């Protein structure tokens, strides 16, 4: 049985991408071994089905622990933003371990992500190949990439312009840079991308030029479930009209200021829409009265909601995310038109990707990098409560139509470049 480990990156995000490409990997009759650290296995392990545990096996990664900073903090979930840099430099240190692991271990193939360029480093010394999965998408890389290359040129296929909040120590920004290419560029032969061609093929291709690679895409990559609160959330959302809510997130690693949660909040009372809204602490952050004047029409979910399930429920009208690539994907699959409040990292090009596919819009900010409630408001009543986007609303429903289409075959590319790699090396 051919085997490979998987490294994700410590975000849950990471992780749920890994997982679903670990899950088409068992199909087709690899053996895989999962590598993370305890606290990101133990949020993972409910997202795999018990049918795959023969096949994919779960494989603990240590990293430097300390009272100060201990076993459930090594991973991005809920973490303070200022032990970001802790994160980082622990999970360098766990080159050593990694290499044990990779030793004992010993399987055909690593796939490994973005963030630890030690990574592929320590496979090519045991003469392990290794090849880079990426669990965002093409657009915000081929975009960073660009201007590298081409600073006095606009980008050449969008009508994209980063917002300047975004946009404003640069050595310290070179090396971070320089990272992240290197986990690309020293992939094997091919990199792998949770993307797919319908909406970023002529993206990928761009990038594919600009690195001199061959860019392989591997998704849509979206988990689906079959009680964390679900019973009464659903039971909440029975009692709404057809398509009237949105939810509301910003995923796993990020809390809103309570000044952009100001905006939210209003921005949410505006518009009069049935709201699921998950708050996450790492206090109280909403206005004063503001859940109490919602009554029935809102729900705060306290640390984490089944967003899956809440997204599939014939209640839920639009998303108001922060355009984290998983959270696009999913609302893609599902239908759910985006409300885009894009936060940092890739959330600010996901946004303008999906603004530019049609199937959803974004909120956008003040010229000093202000969310605006009443741009909040306005989007939301036109795409969810008065529904008059219905060009959005079509379109979304469209690309759920394409991506309901694609099967088993969405991993062929991927299967094959990985039987090809192995071939070749086991002569060398
Ligand atoms: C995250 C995003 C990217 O997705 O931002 C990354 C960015 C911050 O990284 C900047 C860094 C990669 O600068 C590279 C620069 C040295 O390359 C210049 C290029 C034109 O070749 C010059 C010369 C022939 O080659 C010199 C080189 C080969 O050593
Ligand atoms: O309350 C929540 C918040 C997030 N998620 C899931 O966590 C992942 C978030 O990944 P994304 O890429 O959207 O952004 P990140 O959280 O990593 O910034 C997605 O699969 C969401 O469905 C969830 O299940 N419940």
């Amino acid at each position: 049985t051919t085997t490979i480990l998987m490294l994700p990156w410590l975000g849950y995000g990471h992780l749920s991408a890994f997982l679903e490409l670990a899950k088409s990997l068992s199909r087709r009759n690899f053996h895989i071994y999962f590598c993370s650290t305890s606290v990101n296995l133990d949020a993972i392990k409910p997202k795999l089905p018990s049918s795959f545990s023969d096949s994919i096996q779960f494989v603990e990664l240590h990293l430097p622990s300390s009272p100060e900073f201990p076993p459930h903090l090594h991973t991005t979930n809920g973490l303070p933003p200022t032990l970001m840099p802790a994160l980082h430099q622990a999970f360098s240190m766990a080159a050593q371990h990694f290499e044990s692991i990779l030793q004992t271990l010993a399987p055909h193939l690593l796939i490994y992500d973005s963030l630890q360029p030690w990574a592929p480093r320590v496979a090519s010394s045991l003469k392990i190949p290794a090849i880079n999965f990426n669990t965002t998408g093409v657009f915000g890389i081929s975009q960073g990439l660009h201007p590298i290359h081409y600073p006095h040129s606009k980008f050449p296929f969008s009508e994209f312009v980063l917002h300047n909040h975004w946009k404003a120590s640069t050595e310290r920004t070179r090396k971070r840079g320089e990272a992240f290419l290197y986990c690309l560029h020293a992939s094997c032969s091919v990199i792998l991308i949770n993307s797919f061609r319908e909406l970023e093929g002529k993206y990928m291709d761009y990038l594919s030029v600009l690195l001199n690679k061959k860019v392989v895409p591997v998704g849509p990559l979206v988990y689906e479930p079959n009680d964390e609160g679900y019973s009464s959330i659903k039971n909440w959302l029975d009692k709404k009209e057809p398509s009237s809510t949105v939810f509301v997130s910003f995923g796993s690693e990020y809390f809103p200021s309570k000044e952009e949660m100001e905006e939210i909040a209003h921005g949410l009372e505006a518009s009069e829409v049935n709201f699921i809204w998950v708050v996450r602490f790492p206090e109280d952050a909403l206005p004063k009265g503001f859940l109490e004047r919602a009554g029935e029409r809102g729900m705060v979910v306290k640390g984490w909601a089944p967003q899956a399930k809440i997204l599939k429920h014939w209640s839920t009208g639009g998303f108001v995310s922060h355009c984290g690539w998983n959270s696009v994907m999913e609302s893609m699959m599902f239908g759910v038109p985006i409300i885009g409040v894009p936060m940092h990292v890739d959330q600010p090009f996901n946004a303008g990707l999906v603004e530019e596919a049609g199937v959803g819009v974004e909120a956008k900010r003040d010229p000093d990098g202000k969310i605006q409630r009443d741009e909040v408001a306005k989007l939301i009543k036109e795409v969810v409560v008065e529904k008059t986007r219905e060009d959005v609303r079509k379109k979304a429903r469209e690309m759920s139509e394409i991506l309901r289409s694609k099967g088993e075959e969405k991993f062929d590319e991927m299967v094959a470049e990985i039987s090809l790699l192995l071939k070749i090396e086991h002569h060398h």
